[PDB]
């Protein structure tokens, strides 16, 4: 056994943390994954470990999807109704400090 099952298993889950789609197993040295067209779901983020070199075994690439409530395709109520997305939070915990002896 040369391979020893060093592979990457890709899971496709929603923002609720449940796989809404069939998973895959990338046996390629370059585990390069792709998002799927899930009915009623949109890609929320691409996992920080979605693509790279298989350096370890039992690795999981998990894509997160936002649950789409209708396509906004009623045409009766306006057209583009979805709220904004501006990045809040983060860097509220940095810690870094350095006092100089001299």
């Amino acid at each position: 056994m040369d391979t020893n099952n060093f592979t990457v298993k890709v899971e496709y889950v929603d923002a609720d943390g449940a796989e809404i789609a069939p998973s895959d197993t990338l046996t390629d040295y370059h585990y390069v994954s792709t998002p799927k067209d899930i009915p009623g779901y949109k890609l929320r983020e691409i996992p920080h470990n979605a693509t790279g070199n298989i350096t370890d075994t039992g690795i999981i690439v998990r894509y997160i999807y936002d649950k789409i409530i209708d396509v906004s395709y009623v045409d009766e109520t306006g057209k583009d109704l979805l709220p904004v997305v501006e990045i809040i939070n983060s860097e509220a915990a940095v810690l870094e400090h350095h006092h100089h002896h001299h």
